[PDB]
């Protein structure tokens, strides 16, 4: 029961925003202050 994100890229989710950012920034290049349009959060139980 948490929200994850995941990366609009590979469909990777991730439970904390971190692993996403730096996954965003590591593979997709996508610096911190652009991940809004490759990152995506929902909720799941
Ligand atoms: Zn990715």
């Amino acid at each position: 029961m948490e929200r994850v994100y995941q990366c609009l890229r590979c469909g990777l989710t991730f439970r904390t925003k971190k692993q996403l950012i730096r996954h965003l920034v590591n593979t997709e290049k996508v610096n911190p202050l652009s991940i809004d349009y490759y990152y995506q959060s929902f909720s799941v139980s």
